[PDB]
Parts: structure tokens; C-alpha cells; sequence
């Protein structure tokens, strides 16, 4: 008593949006650093018919029967979780079943401290997260601020994470989990220390890897695994998966925190496992351990250095002056823009990227440069003789940018009315989306 | 620079399990009351690219750009929603974002009362939520009852909600919401009298109706939009979506909880929005809105009310004796045995039910009932005339169970060990088997 009829016949007016999107996405010079594209096969686990089944719990301790492919998936999941980062089942597990990053983090940070307990993190506009901690003197915004009391740390006037200040603030703070791992740091950690400053005050230390995760599983940057008591991650950004998260808990580290962290996710925060992420995210898992997937992820990084170099000698300024990852953030302060500006042009000109702080903006509010990432067109085959034109392309929008703030004032409103119709843009954009379409496209 | 290849190709150790999962899911005769089978247009949005899109925020006010069609989309689902349940969007808002049923409602009370609120639910014992403020003299087992403070109402020994112990609880706890909407309940709700308890204690009435949703879009049951302040819903249950939640508001009774609620969702609590999942609730609430799905609806309780009727015809009692939905729950104390074990003997003949406990159960630890649902049946083209077998095949598995508990007693160990190779539950796997094989499948 259904209708089977396929989505263009049933919703005709939804599958022409999909359709649009498919062509933007297709057409785009994504430099969303936390953005990629998915795999057909991944997005076959996505809309499996796993997902009808409800299977509350754990494997072998499920509330409902009819679970028994349901907890083969589930394990096998778990396997290849931990091989891929390179941990033994006997010293690490992993809880495959956050429904995404965020809701992770919030469930494992209440696992080690439960509500009222003191966390550190990095400031959301020094390059931390939201679930890091985030508040304001306005509101407490995120529950991680709310549910928990949090300390912020920042990063210095170079943007490096100032360990020295972070002892400081660890040691009158006291805290039971500092964070670290982060949202826009264009640099590795170095986790030791963390470890270290932790041990000093007795608290947890906890690594949020889901930017640099491919790094940390292909033992091309530090290794947080050796010195964390959790490391989280996001399974979309450039792991590549589908969208969710992974839990990482040091068994060996700390008793107990197995049954903690795993109680925390369910039944603490979430009901039902969404299935088809979890199938999702093994498919992933196995990509990941290939050693294709090595590569491909070196050439991410191969592509950050190249881009990164090639705006510099067009004169563009980097915070930290350069990158040990898949991520840029360009302070525009020379150029005398705004980062929104800039973001906006880039809009105009079929460019993904977003605006983001830089470590002279006393607030979020008006943010001094743009960050980019690689994995995105990495993954759509661009190698590092490819970055220039991208470098190149964006060089341009700022001078454009600069051009049409001079021509309509520095006034938001005002600005956006300079770019509909220019000519240059239309240009720009044609380049960009002939470009763009021609590149390999799962 | 990524692998293109099928699923069965690039992995076919999850394709396997997959396809068995897809075998066990065609060969069961499905009585989880919360499960259904989505059609394939709502499981090609969910394998869509429209997933690989960061779109944290909401329409016209999103972080980053290139957010038109995914503005789009969100619109869309929310325009649908809030016409299949039948309020206008002058008076009444919704958020789309939620990931699950379980983060609607902790990001829906949070909203609400904050951390530290006064909640009352029903208790999970009497078919209450986990995240409706569950716990236990143990431990505090829902973030629902540890994040907020919680009373739990119980049900009378009929099995019925006792509105006069409610407002006995109500006017002494004086909390700020008081939660109605059941897992397990077999009965419309009173909202009329929710709101008239609420209005004198000053408190929120909050309605989750993930298990009836279908009900009170189609004008079946009574409808909680008349009275209730917030009102969430899974899309995943008898609504025939996929696993994602609905947060209602209204608007005209409160002021200011457009913001309260959205603001909870993100950035309180979740982070970018898994825009697959909005794509495939959009293209259900469609159909929602059909009358060949108030038709499904219809039958859906056509189904139940012949199910119950048949299992009292074979003198099987029923919680409440009988069902104003889609969900009953045996009672089946006189024969003697457990929820758990019918559970047990029903896993052996691919029949899919679950424990459940009743108003004499005091304890979770031994629930004396099972609960059964005709959702997804009636989404394989089950009518009445197919419910007297499926009645059939209960007090079959209800008789098996009893003669092996008599030859093998009643520690659940030694019940199960009855159960491999029992020639009855062979043949009667078969006929399920046969019956169930050949039903419709989307
Ligand atoms: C959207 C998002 N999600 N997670 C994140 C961010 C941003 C970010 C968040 C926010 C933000 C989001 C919700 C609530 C309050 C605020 C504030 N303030 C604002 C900005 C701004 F700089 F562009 F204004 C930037 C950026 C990657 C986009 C961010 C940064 N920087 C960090 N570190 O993490
Ligand atoms: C799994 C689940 N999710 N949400 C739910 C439930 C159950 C339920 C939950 C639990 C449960 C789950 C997590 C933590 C503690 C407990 C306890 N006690 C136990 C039982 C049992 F009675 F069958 F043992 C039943 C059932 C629909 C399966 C439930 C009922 N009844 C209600 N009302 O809501
Ligand atoms: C370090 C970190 N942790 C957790 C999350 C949460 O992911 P969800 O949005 O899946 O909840 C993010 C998202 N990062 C936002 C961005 O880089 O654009 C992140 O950067
Ligand atoms: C009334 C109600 N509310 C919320 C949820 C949570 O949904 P998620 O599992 O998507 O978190 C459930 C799940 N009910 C479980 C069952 O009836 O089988 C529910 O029954
Ligand atoms: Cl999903």
C-alpha cells in the first residue's frame, strides 16, 4: 500500500532543486575546507533499506532481535575504525553510532565530566569549535558552555596555539577535560605538550581530529592516539565518509570509561542508530586503510603547500605564514577588506569559501580573512600546477573586491548592490564554471 | 582522484550483509510498532549529493553561500510540514534540523526551561520516552534527567494516563513543561485536559506524537495542535520517512520561541544540517498530505483494531483491552510467561516484536507484555482478513513458549536452549517465511 514510483515521477518539483544542486556542486571551485564529495558507494549505504531497522544498544546487546546483519555492520565498523587509525581493539575502542560531530563531542565531553563539569578549549573565534566550549558574553551558545563550564584559550598574535598561556589558564582553571584538535588551524598540534599540561593538573585530554583526521590515520601529521584519553571525528570532511561521527576512548588509559562513553551516546543523548550512516561510514572505513587512499591524502597536502605558495608570491598574506594541512585562512588586512566581502565575490564568481577570523579580530564579528581548504578539489583531481590558477583566481576577486568597495563604500549593503551585472564577475564566473565542470566529478 | 566503482565491487563483504538484511527485512512478518519500510524516492534523497553541502544556520541566514537550492529545500520541507499537520505558518513554526527523535526533544525542552528546568513525563515503565525525563534510583539514565530536573507520572492499573495523579504531581513539582505523547501507549491522549493542568501551573505543554503522527495529520485522532505549545515528531514511524525529527512551535501563544527553539537546534546543539535528511522528509510530507496516504492511515487502524479484536477472540488480553491506534500491548500474565521469552520464540520465527512492560510490572526487570504495531504490515498490503493469521501466529508462538518453558523452566538460559531445532518453530518459520516472502516490498 505504497507508492513505488521514482523520485523525479513522485516529486518532481524536489528532484529539479537536487538537479540544481548537483550543477552548482559540479560548477563550483569548492574551497570549503571542511567539505568533500562522496563516493556513489557511500551514498548507496546512505539509502539502503538498513535504515528501517531500529536497533537501540550494542552489538550483542540490543533491546530488539532481528538484529543479527544489523550488529555485523555495527562491528565491522568498529574494526575498521580502529585499524584505519592505527589502534589495537584491545588497547582502544570506538563508538561508531554519534549521528555527527557535535553531538559527539557534547556526548563524550559529558561521558569524562557529566553536567556542571569544568572543560577548556579554544576560542570559537581563535579557531576552535562550537561544541569546544563556545560562549558569549551576550549567551551562553552553545551547551557545551551551558551544560558545562568553560574556559577559552587562545591563539597568539602569529596564530599558534600559545601553550604557555593554556598552562596558565589550566593551572588556575582546573579543568577535567582540556580540547584540542580544531575548526581552522592551519597547523599540527602538538599533542605531548597537551598531554603534559594535562597530566600537571589531572584532567583529560581530548583530540577533535575531524579536519586533519586522514592525516592522523595516514601517519602523515602527529599521531594523537599516543597521548589522548578521546579522540572524536567527523567522518564527512576529509576522511571523505558520509555524514557522522567516531569515538575514541583509551581503554588502557582509563577503566571504565568504555561503559561511561558508551552510555553517554545511548541511552544518555540518542535513541535509535541511524544504520545506513553506520554501513556508510564502513564503506569508508575500508577506502581509508587502502594505500590509494595514502596517497590521495598526500596529495591534499601536496595541493595546500602548493596553494599556499603561489598566494604568497602574489603578495597575499597567510596567518602562521603557511600551512601543515589542508587548510589556508589569507588574512585580507593589507588589501583593507573585509573577509564577508570577500565572500561574497567569491559567491558572485561560483567560488566556495567562507570568512574567518584572524588573530587581531578582537570578536567574530568582523572577520579579516577567508579560509580555504583542499580536499574537495583534490578529490575532483586538481594537482598542484592546478592551484595556481586557483590562486590566481582568487587573487583577482580581491583586487575586484577592492575595486567595488572603492566604487560603491565599505557599508555591506552597499557593496552587494556593486555585484549583480559586473562585467568582470561574469567574466570570472564563466572561467571558473568551464573550469570547474570539465573536472572528474563522483 | 576517488573510486567510482558499485558498492558490490568496492565492497562486497558489506554488500553481502546488506543483501541478507534486505532478505530478513522481505521475510518477516514486522510487528515493531515504531518501524515502517520508506520508498525508494524517499531513499534516493537520502543517497544524494545534496548531503556533501555545509549549511549551518538557517534560509537566507546561513554562514556560508552557495546555499540557494539547499534555502530551497528547507523551505520546501517546512512549508510541507507544517500543511500535513494542518497549521497555518502565521500561527505556527517548525524546525526541520533535528537529527533524531531523541535530540528533538532534549533541543525542544532545553529551548523551553533551560538546564536546571523542571520537566514532567511519563515514566518508561508506563510507555513514556527515555527523553521525556527518565531515570532511575541507579542512576540518572537520560540526559532528559540529568540536564533538567524530572518528575514521572505512571499510568493507572488499567494502563490508562491518570490525569488526577498528573495534577496531583503537577501542582506539587510545578514544572515548566509537562510532556504528553507516548512510546507505548495504546490510547489517544486528552491534550484538552494536558493544557487545563498546564494553564494552572503556568507550564508548557509539550506533545510528542512521533508514534501517531500519521493520526493527527490525517484529523483520526485528536489533534494536540489546538492546545499544545510544542509539539515534536520522528518522521521515521508510522509517518513512513526517513530517520530524522520535527520541532513544532507555536508562535501566537509564545511569543519569542522561534528563536528559543532554533536556537537550540543550532548552534546549541547540532552543527551543520544533514541536508539528505531534509530532502527525504520533504519528499515524504508530500505524500503525507495525499488522501491515498490518509487511506494507508485509515487502514493502519483498520489493521489494529482486527488484530486486537482476534487476539481477544483467542483469549489474549490486551493493555486497556483494545487500541484507539496503531500499537497494542499483550498482557500475558495468565500464560505465564514473559515479554521476554515470546520475544525469544518470536526472533526463531521471524516474527518482530518487542517486551514491553504493564501497569502491574514495578520494575523494568521482568516485563510481563509485548508490543506490536501495524505500520509496517500495512505497508505491505496486509487488510484485516490478513490480521486473524498474523493473531494465529502470536498464540502459536504464545503456546510454544509456555510448553517450553514447562520441559526446559523458567531461567532464560535454560529457555533458550529449547529453541534451535524445535521442529514447531521450523514449520512455523516457514509459513511466515511463505506468507510474509510474498508480500508487496518497497
Ligand atoms: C559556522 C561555524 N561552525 N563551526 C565554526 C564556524 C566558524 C564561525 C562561527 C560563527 C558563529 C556561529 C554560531 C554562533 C556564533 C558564531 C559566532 N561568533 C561565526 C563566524 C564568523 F566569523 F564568520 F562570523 C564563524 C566558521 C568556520 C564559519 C568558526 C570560525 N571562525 C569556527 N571556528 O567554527
Ligand atoms: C528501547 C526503548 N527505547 N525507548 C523506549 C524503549 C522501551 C524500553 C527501554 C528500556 C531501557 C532502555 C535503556 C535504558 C533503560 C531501560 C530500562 N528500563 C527497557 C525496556 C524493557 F522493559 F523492555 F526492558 C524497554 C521499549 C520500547 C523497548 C520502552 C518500554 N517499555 C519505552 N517506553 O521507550
Ligand atoms: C573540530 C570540529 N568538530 C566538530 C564539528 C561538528 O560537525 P557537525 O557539523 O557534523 O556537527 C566540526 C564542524 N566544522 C565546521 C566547518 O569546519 O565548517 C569541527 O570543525
Ligand atoms: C515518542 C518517541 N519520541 C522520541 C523517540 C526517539 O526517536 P529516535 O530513536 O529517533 O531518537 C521515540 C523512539 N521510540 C522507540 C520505539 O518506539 O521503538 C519515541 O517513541
Ligand atoms: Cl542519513
Amino acid at each position: 500500500m505504497f507508492n513505488n514510483e521514482p523520485l523525479e515521477q513522485i516529486d518532481k518539483e524536489l528532484h529539479d532543486i537536487l538537479a540544481d544542486e548537483e550543477k552548482r556542486q559540479r560548477e563550483t571551485i569548492n574551497l570549503i575546507a571542511s567539505e568533500n564529495l562522496t563516493n556513489g558507494a557511500v551514498r548507496e549505504c546512505l539509502g539502503n533499506r538498513v535504515s528501517n531497522k531500529y536497533s537501540e544498544g550494542y552489538p550483542k546487546k540490543r533491546y530488539y532481535g532481528g538484529n543479527d546483519f544489523i550488529d555485523k555492520i555495527e562491528e565491522l565498523c568498529q574494526k575498521r575504525a580502529l585499524e584505519a587509525f592505527n589502534v589495537s581493539d584491545e588497547e582502544w575502542g570506538v563508538n561508531v553510532q554519534p549521528l555527527s560531530g557535535s553531538a559527539a563531542n557534547v556526548q563524550a565531553l559529558y561521558a569524562l565530566v557529566g553536567v556542571k563539569g569544568k572543560i577548556m578549549g579554544m576560542h570559537l573565534c581563535s579557531g576552535g569549535h562550537l561544541t569546544h566550549g563556545f560562549f558569549d558574553e551576550k549567551k551562553k551558545v552553545s551547551i557545551t558552555s551551558d551544560m558545562f563550564e568553560s574556559k577559552l584559550y587562545k591563539c597568539n598574535s602569529q596564530g599558534y596555539v600559545d601553550l604557555d598561556a593554556v598552562r596558565e589558564m589550566a593551572l588556575s582553571f582546573k579543568p577535567k577535560v582540556i580540547i584540542c584538535g580544531y575548526t581552522s588551524y592551519p597547523r599540527d598540534i602538538d599533542y605531548q605538550q597537551f598531554r603534559q599540561i594535562c597530566d600537571e593538573v589531572n584532567a583529560y585530554l581530548f583530540a577533535d581530529i575531524s579536519h586533519i583526521s586522514s592525516f592522523v590515520a595516514c601517519n602523515i601529521l602527529n599521531n594523537p592516539f599516543l597521548h589522548a584519553d578521546v579522540v572524536t571525528t567527523t567522518t564527512h570532511k576529509i576522511l571523505r565518509g558520509p555524514r557522522s561521527a567516531l569515538i575514541f576512548f583509551n581503554k588502557k588509559r582509563n577503566p571504565g570509561i568504555e561503559q561511561k562513553i558508551n552510555s553517554a551516546v545511548f541511552p544518555s543523548f540518542q535513541g535509535g542508530p541511524h544504520n545506513n550512516k553506520i554501513a556508510a561510514v564502513a564503506c569508508q572505513l575500508k577506502e581509508v586503510h587502502s594505500p590509494a587512499f595514502k596517497e590521495y591524502t598526500q596529495q591534499v597536502l601536496l595541493n595546500s603547500k602548493a596553494l599556499a605558495k603561489a598566494l604568497i608570491s602574489k603578495q597575499i598574506d597567510l596567518v602562521t605564514n603557511g600551512t601543515d594541512n589542508h587548510l589556508i585562512v589569507v588574512d585580507l588586512r593589507k588589501f583593507s577588506i573585509t573577509g564577508s566581502k570577500l565572500q561574497e565575490t567569491c559567491n558572485a564568481i561560483n567560488v566556495s569559501l567562507n570568512k574567518n577570523t584572524i588573530p587581531s579580530d578582537v570578536d567574530c564579528v568582523s572577520p579579516s580573512g577567508v579560509r580555504i581548504g583542499t580536499p574537495a578539489m583534490t578529490t575532483r583531481g586538481a594537482k598542484e600546477k592546478d592551484m595556481e590558477f586557483i590562486a590566481d583566481v582568487l587573487a583577482r576577486a580581491i583586487k575586484i573586491t577592492v575595486d567595488l568597495q572603492e566604487q560603491y563604500g565599505k557599508k555591506l549593503v552597499d557593496f552587494k548592490k556593486g555585484l549583480p551585472g559586473n562585467a568582470q564577475l561574469q567574466q570570472l564566473k564563466q572561467e571558473v564554471v568551464t573550469w570547474a565542470g570539465a573536472l572528474p566529478f563522483p
